[PDB]
């Protein structure tokens, strides 16, 4: 129709280029209705082939700045939601740009002083879209709704490894902690939770440097007031194998960093530690140090944190000896004894400092990681372990031990931030591992992207499901914007006849093995279900199709880290210890790890479903850590996968403002009418089976008042 007329002279289009992804291209001659069409390039022209259904897609006019709300774009596709970005990344040094309420934040890779407290405070008390996007906005929304209707809200960040999704809820949080000062300092602590989570709960890994490695959703709650008065840290699945495996330029916790470059001082020479480089747990990755962290300075504040939060000297020393024990159970020599049998020396120096620092019996340690007891009715048995066999076993109370005092420290850190008040409303902040993939990808990848997909599964349901339905149920005329429903990946995972469930099944087995679970897999999928794939040169791994991309799984080790046990002699040990606080671990107060983690996420997704999300869509630019670098394949590849472009339709065609109520504010033919005949627009308010939908056309009425 009109539609040719659009492609004239002087008019620019978008084409595929391999390195831009899109590249311009200017018009040479009028386009004629119905095959081909002559543009000119920035060096030569070409008859670009056309298909005269689907022309190439129009640029839009240029402006001095990109546009801040990306639904004000005339010609809506992804060459243009690429470009505008770019634009206003490369050139303005902007991070932040809107998709109506959500957020599209582009990782800076490097500070930008746009976070203090002034501007703040200029954020507050402002309404959505009259500032400039920011992180802010996003918080001052959930801010203004929760107090105005008294509703529950969700800040939910998103994004693959590295993105910036902690560095956006540090500073949802802290926004949130600065306008309900003064607090009658309640806020100074809930702040001071991020940053010892961190060194107890994130790592280096090659996507990120300070990566986290287990999910934190926290409820920071309000009294009728609407000021602070506590918080809640629930924690899901801390990934334990990091304790005693890295892989190369990996590190291991930070806090294990912090302790061995403190090695030296006065206070912590009880703990006999030596640099990150002596220990097996802390060197594997060929690098202690990254570039930038005084890992010294950080011990420092470490400290003062733990202070902050009223963790005296006393506590910290405490759970330094539990993380200094760890570190020498990992140099703890494991001796072979011909074929089938190890040994450990009870006169090893590393036991030895293992043993007085948890206050056990090193012949009972050395003997139970070498030997396994194993009871019938009918009589007890006591066999050797191979040298492999004793190591995995003494990873094992490595990694049980971390793990308990991880889950330690997030309770205690929950008493400190208690309240004897009534919680009026909260407001909760997610926070999880986000998608990720290496060379080589374990059950730990497997889980971190299984719970990605989940909540771009919960986004989905909201952004686009929920919104849509409620048009369609009101009666009115919608067309309806497609997404991708990622609901079959998830079904693959999680479902009855799932690879999770399969998982359970061959860890059932006495004689279960990753090998025969894998198999199944094959049979069960391969060329059956269209998202699992079995590579043709491979018998020991399968491929996903993930709603972000393709990821390659080796089976070693599914089983084990599913069952995730410590041989029962061990625990014994422990259970008597003379140290109080390992005492406390493993004291006596059937599922595997894989079904915790879907019973964990089902709960925290009908968590955030019984509150008002907003949403903050993090954009990892290049993979290089780079500041303000623009890689248009990678970001292009992560737009698709959060379905930018389809959120930015539907943004812009929804109805912001939503009989009843009509009239009882400020029979049903008799509302519309009188609407009608009070405004001379009838396309800026369309009517519905019990509710009318105002296009801000409902913002004039109220100024009228
Ligand atoms: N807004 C930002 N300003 C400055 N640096 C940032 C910002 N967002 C991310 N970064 C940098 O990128 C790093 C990784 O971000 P992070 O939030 O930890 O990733 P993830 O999404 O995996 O949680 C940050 O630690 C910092 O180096
Ligand atoms: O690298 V991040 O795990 O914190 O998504
Ligand atoms: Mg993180």
């Amino acid at each position: 129709m009109a539609v040719a007329e659009l492609y004239t002279q002087y008019n620019r289009v978008w084409i595929p280029d391999p390195e831009e992804v899109w590249k311009s291209a200017e018009i040479a001659k009028d386009y004629r209705v119905g095959k081909v069409l002559r543009l000119l390039l920035e060096d030569g022209e070409l008859d670009y082939s056309v298909n005269p259904e689907s022309l190439p897609p129009l640029r839009n006019p240029d402006i001095l700045v990109g546009e801040n709300d990306l639904t004000a774009l005339s010609y809506l596709h992804e060459p243009a939601v690429l470009h505008n970005l770019r634009i206003r990344f490369a050139e303005s040094k902007l991070i932040y740009t809107y998709s109506g309420i959500i957020l599209v934040a582009m990782n800076p890779y490097k500070q930008l002083p746009i976070y203090g407290d002034a501007i703040i405070h200029a954020y507050s008390g402002q309404n959505m879209g009259d500032m400039d996007p920011h992180i802010f906005a996003v918080a001052e929304e959930a801010y203004k709704q929760m107090a105005r209707n008294n509703r529950n809200q969700s800040i939910i960040v998103s994004g693959e490894s590295g993105a910036g999704k902690t560095v956006s809820a540090r500073y949802a949080m802290r926004y949130f902690a600065t306008v309900s000062k003064s607090g009658s300092h309640v806020e100074d602590k809930v702040l001071a939770s991020n940053p010892i989570t961190e060194a107890v709960g994130n790592a280096k890994t090659t996507r990120n440097d300070n990566s986290s490695r287990f999910g934190k959703y926290t409820e920071i709650s309000f009294d009728e007031q609407n000021q602070i008065i506590g918080a809640n840290m629930s924690t899901y699945l801390l990934e334990k194998s990091r304790v005693v495996f890295q892989s190369e330029n990996e590190r291991n916790y930070h806090i294990f960093y912090q302790l061995c470059a403190s090695a030296q001082q006065s206070e912590f020479k009880h703990l006999k530690l030596g640099s990150a480089e002596e220990f097996n747990y802390t060197r594997m990755g060929g690098n202690t140090v990254i570039e930038g962290v005084n890992d010294r300075a950080e011990m420092v504040e470490t400290q003062k944190t733990f202070t902050l939060l009223g963790f005296k000297e006393d506590f910290q020393m405490d759970v330094f000896k539990i993380l200094a024990a760890i570190l020498h159970l990992g140099n703890v020599q494991i001796t072979a004894v011909g074929n089938e049998r190890s040994s450990v020396s009870e006169d090893d120096s590393h036991l030895k400092v293992f043993c007085e620092l948890l206050g056990l019996e090193s012949g009972r340690v050395a003997q139970w990681l070498c030997n396994r007891k194993i009871v019938t009715s009918s009589e007890t048995v006591v066999k050797p372990m191979t040298r492999p066999q004793a190591v995995n076993a003494r990873d094992a109370l490595a990694k049980k031990i971390y793990a308990h005092l991880f889950d330690f420290i997030v309770e205690r850190i929950n008493q400190a931030l208690q309240f004897s008040g009534k919680q009026h409303t909260f407001i909760g902040v997610l926070d999880i591992y986000g998608f990720e993939t290496f060379d080589v990808n374990s059950f730990e990848q497997f889980c971190i992207n299984y719970a990605n997909e989940k909540l771009q599964q919960q986004f989905n349901m909201h952004v686009f499901k929920l919104e849509q339905e409620e048009y369609m149920k009101e009666d009115i005329p919608w067309t309806l914007i497609d997404f991708y429903d990622n609901q079959p990946v998830i079904d693959l995972i999680e479902a009855k006849m799932g690879i999770l469930e399969l998982l359970d099944e061959e860890c059932l087995l006495p004689h279960g093995t990753d090998e025969n679970w894998l198999q199944k897999l094959y049979n069960n999928f391969v060329n059956r279900n269209p998202l699992f794939e079995k590579p043709r040169m491979s018998n020991t791994s399968f491929v996903i199709q993930h709603f972000a991309d393709k990821v390659e799984y080796k089976c070693e080790g599914f089983l084990e880290k599913n069952r995730d046990t410590v041989y029962d002699m061990l625990v014994e040990i422990l259970r008597a210890s003379k140290f109080h606080l390992c005492a406390n671990f493993f004291q006596e107060n059937r599922t595997t790890v894989g079904s915790k983690f879907r019973s964990s996420l089902y709960l925290l997704m009908e968590t955030l479903n019984a509150t008002t999300p907003h949403y903050v869509r993090c954009i990892k630019p290049n993979d290089e850590k780079l500041p303000f670098e623009f890689d248009s394949k990678r970001i292009v590849q992560q737009l698709r996968a959060c379905g930018v472009l389809e959120t930015i339709r539907i943004s812009a065609q929804s109805y912001p403002s939503r009989y009843i109520e009509f009239y009882s504010r400020y029979k049903k033919e008799v509302c519309k009418v009188v609407l009608h005949r009070l405004i001379q627009d009838s396309n800026q308010y369309q009517f519905g089976k019990t509710k009318i939908f105002f296009r801000g056309q409902v913002a004039y009425l109220e100024k009228l008042r």
